């Protein structure tokens, strides 16, 4: 039986994308650029803050100094950080609390493997910290977004190999990173997005302990 | 108040997209071409049967005669048609049957505005024919994505202007078609996909007569 579950945060435990979006939208309006809507925002997902800022600026062909560019990027983060003060337990995705409980009951290790620089904060705000055996620190891994490194780190940090673990991810880069680590991916979303070769569920309510076991047995 | 509701079929009333995919995949295997998966399938949505085959031929730089091209296109459609023989009333999406009943009870016209060449057949199999005042024939109109023609035809066939109507769609091109027709769109899906400028519900169980009336009043 698998010995640990390695969780990404956004798209699995809760929604942080919503707040990245509002933070960029707030910035954009604030310097009076139009066009930063939910469709536009797709061009910002999985993309660096600087490339994200550049794309926004290009909407208005706006010009900036190096100093203004620095200040805008910092201001986006300040916004994001204000907007996540809102996070609570009511923001936890369905099935997730109950999965963490049943994992903890069965002495399966639980680690976070997220790029979020606000991981620990977000977990405390959602009242989830007590379930987590480790949180991989993205600053100590410093790897690129499809790299296995964060998953390896999260596994190692709870004293297991990635081959003893399942990873949960809503993104194709994430799924690829779990695969590269050696762990077994189970996706959440649409097969059109993630691929036909892994177990995908439609929403997080399907991530149950019993489901996770059956998947493990059947690989 | 709006006087007609113009329905897309696939993604609104039921799923036919899955059958299209299975038949293309079955054909691709038969001719020994790999890479016909759900993700590649996204590139066949809203594409003619012939253009779809070509995109599949192009995965392996495969060539065929004009005669065999026609044969492959035919076999795929036949298999599709065999596969939809199983469509039933149980395959109607949540909320739709009740919405149809309520529209009819309130003497609001109901038309099909679908590209499906099997629309009448599909509504007979789902036992929906009774609710529909008209079905726009896609053989008699334009096959451009996001062309308003099918929506215009549907409205006209129930004796309304498009400006008197609501259109239900789950794809961006379909939303654009509704807009262009003059009708008011209500999307089903994600704003990331459909746009932020229209009302979108997350699934079809939100498509209620009360909801449609509220959208109409606020437009
Ligand atoms: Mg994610
Ligand atoms: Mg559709």
């Amino acid at each position: 039986m698998f010995k640990a579950v390695l969780f990404d945060l956004n798209g699995v435990i809760t929604d942080t994308a919503e707040y990245h979006f509002r933070a960029w939208k707030a910035l954009a309006e604030e310097i009076g650029i139009n066009g930063v809507d939910r469709q536009f925002n797709e061009q910002l997902k999985g993309v660096s803050r600087e490339d994200s800022l550049q794309k926004i600026l290009d909407l208005a062909d706006k010009k900036v100094s190096a100093e203004e560019f620095k200040e805008l990027a910092k201001r986006k983060n300040d916004n994001y950080v204000k907007m996540i003060q809102d996070v609570s337990p009511a923001d936890v995705y369905p099935g997730i609390l109950q999965l963490l409980k049943d994992l903890r009951s069965n002495k399966i290790k639980i680690a976070l493997a997220s790029a979020s620089k606000n991981g620990p904060f977000l977990l405390e705000r959602m009242n989830l910290t007590g379930y987590f055996d480790a949180i991989a620190d993205p600053a100590e891994v410093a790897a690129s977004k499809a790299a296995p490194d964060i998953f390896i780190a999260a596994a190692h940090a709870v004293g297991v190999a990635p081959s003893e673990s399942i990873g949960l991810e809503d993104s194709q880069a994430g799924i690829q990173a779990i695969k590269d680590s050696g762990a077994l991916p189970i996706g959440v979303g649409r097969p059109e997005d993630l691929g036909d070769d892994i177990v995908i569920v439609p929403d997080t309510s399907h991530y149950t302990l019993e489901f996770l076991k059956e998947v493990w047995l059947q690989k």
